[PDB]
DNA sequence: GACCAACCCT
DNA sequence: AGGGGGTC
């Protein structure tokens, strides 16, 4: 049903009114240096389609884009705002992106495109992305006028949904939550991404050589004690070896076959020497592979740096993502890994890196939530919650807490932020089922208002059909009613994680929208790289080191008030390593 | 190209 | 709790 437009050969006046729904239509899914291939403006005068190059070349256009003054509605800002900064164009003014709208009111329905997002009003006049560029290897930009439709269709749909989004957000109380949180939020990730981080490359290759020849050591010391040569990342090669013949016990069963993984194999250490070996070339062969290679395939040469993308309407709590690379999962339980954050390196000379990290702000926001006064307490106090936990499950004082208590007393937390059963801390403690329902029994004796919280909220999960954040974030739990054990206790556990998790989320995003006014009203150079789900990283010239000490710490800590303070460490130095 | 099993992070 | 090579 053809829809009419303008396929302009030059930009005109009326396709710059104060109010637009704009496309700027990226199709590479790294959006860093990725051309843009087609612009449709949508508004009062009509429907247009424009080509870059003439759109670009444009200064009236350029300037529109620009002014803050005028209005855009997009989906997806943040890839067209990134794509546009690396052809130095800036873009201003979006008051309404349909993406993050989609977001807010339900993040299950996974929507990434417009059709997506139009069929929860009811929309059906757009195309799926995928349906017109395909899938895979046959991912192509089509011919001018199939590409013009689909264009226009999306700017179309943004136009009329706007308002009907805007309603909704509005009864939901999360219009303030689009508008003052998310939106803002999406220009500071775009500065982000675009500055990028930069990486020692000489310094990532020699390590590579290094483990290189370690990993050669030990692959050639696996073969000497299993008597012969196989592929050991095969699972069927090394699951023959292992149990069939070096004999060794399977006490676990994969849907394959064989299970292998390293809780498992520690179990087997004590009958082979060759076990240990198996684990430390897996270790290795980890950090070559996906660390040193994957990190050196993504830096970009020109720049040295690496440009990850952070998503910020993927996850169901309100967290953010990242990929290509992934920068919130660098290895630092282990030294060998760990070393690996010496690579990340500041922008400039004379610059530092440096990083701040809420602590314990999960348990934080339990505590307030909850209303527990024994925890509430133990903050106010500033204690280590571990060693706190363990002395009132074990009854006994700080003097008598063993490391192997507190170790234990630590699991027990988590597992009540993640809400675990008997059994799921019975495997994490590896105890029986039973001394871990001891457990669970005690820590709700000593903390009686978290026990409350946890009934509580699965009952109101159950009665409004979802659970909210702090930020009035909000995730649906259809399951909770579901007659099927499994799946009714896996919504529970959501239910009584979400708000905690959710609302961490919500309060490190407002950190990042305060601290970057901040930055700016003290004319600092310091900028944001990244963001760990509970820490921020920054770099800055040294000179700006001992203020920032000071400042954002502060910002961070007064984001939200609580029954309970927030705390927040700091580090800098040379590198990411050095920032511990 | 899609799964599985494995291992990285908060 | 939430994410991010081998085989067929």
């Amino acid at each position: 049903a053809k829809m009419a437009f303008t396929l302009a050969d030059r930009v005109t006046e009326e396709m710059l009114a104060d109010k637009a729904a704009l496309v700027v239509e990226v199709v590479e899914e790294n959006y860093h240096d990725a051309p843009i291939v087609g612009i449709a403006v949508v508004n009062e005068h009509g429907r247009f389609f424009l080509r870059p190059e003439s759109a670009l070349a444009d200064p009236q256009f350029v300037a529109w884009l620009g002014d803050e003054t005028k209005k855009k509605s997009m989906f997806d800002s943040k890839r067209a705002a990134v794509a546009l900064k690396w052809k130095g164009i800036e873009l201003c003014g979006v008051s309404f992106d349909l993406l993050l709208a989609a977001y807010l009111l339900d993040p299950a329905q996974g929507v990434d495109d417009v059709a997506a997002a139009a069929k929860m009003k009811q929309y059906e006049a757009v195309r799926p992305d995928e349906a017109v560029y395909g899938k895979g290897a046959k991912r192509a930009v089509p011919d001018e006028p199939v590409l013009a439709e689909h264009l226009v269709r999306k700017a179309a749909a943004i136009w009329a949904l706007e308002r009907p989004f805007l309603d909704e957000l509005r009864r939901n109380e999360q219009d303030r939550l689009l508008v003052e949180l998310e939106q803002p939020l999406s220009s500071i990730l775009a500065e982000m991404e675009f500055a990028g981080v930069k990486v020692d490359t000489k310094r990532l290759e020699q390590m590579g050589k290094e483990l290189a020849e370690q990993l050669r050591t030990v692959e050639q010391r696996i073969y000497e004690l299993a008597g012969q040569e196989f592929n050991i990342n095969s699972p069927k090669q090394l699951g023959v070896i292992l149990f069939e013949k070096l004999q060794l016990p399977v006490l676990k069963k994969t849907k394959t076959g064989y299970s292998t993984s390293a809780d498992v194999l520690e179990k087997l250490a004590p009958y082979h020497e060759i076990v240990e070996n198996i684990l430390h070339y897996r270790q290795l062969g980890k950090l070559q592979s996906t660390y040193i290679e994957g990190l050196l395939k993504v830096v970009r040469p020109d720049t040295k740096k690496v440009h990850t993308i952070f998503n910020q309407a993927l996850t169901q709590t309100g967290r953010l993502s990242s990929t290509e690379p992934n920068l919130q999962n660098i290895p630092i339980r282990l030294e060998e890994g760990r070393k690996i954050r010496q690579a990340f390196v500041p922008s400039e000379s004379d610059w530092l890196i440096f990083a701040a990290d809420y602590s314990q702000i999960e348990l934080r926001v339990l505590a307030h939530i909850a209303e527990d006064d024994n925890l509430m307490e133990a903050f106010r106090r500033d204690l280590d919650i571990h060693t706190k936990t363990a002395m009132d499950i074990f009854q006994v004082s700080e003097d008598e807490v063993t490391p192997n208590m507190r170790r234990q007393a630590k699991a027990v937390n988590k597992g009540i932020v993640y809400g675990i059963s008997d059994y799921g801390l019975a495997q994490n403690l590896n105890i029986s089922r039973k001394e871990a329902a001891e457990f669970i029994e005690r820590y709700f004796e000593s903390f009686p208002g978290v026990k409350r919280y946890m009934e509580n909220i699965v009952q109101e999960a159950k009665q409004k059909g979802y659970v909210t954040t702090l930020l009035h974030r909000r995730r649906y739990l259809p399951d909770i009613t579901s007659r099927n054990f499994n799946v009714r206790s896996f919504a529970e556990r959501m239910a009584m994680n979400t708000p905690i998790q959710g609302s961490a989320a919500d309060i490190i995003k407002k950190a990042m929208i305060d601290l970057n006014a901040r930055l700016k009203e003290e004319r600092l150079q310091a900028r944001l790289l990244l963001q760990v789900h509970d820490e921020l990283i920054l770099e800055a010239p040294k000179e700006e080191m001992e203020r920032l000490c000071r400042l954002v710490p502060e910002v961070m800590e007064q984001a939200v008030t609580l029954r309970v303070p927030l705390k927040v460490d700091y580090h800098y130095g040379s590198t990411w390593y050095d920032a511990k």
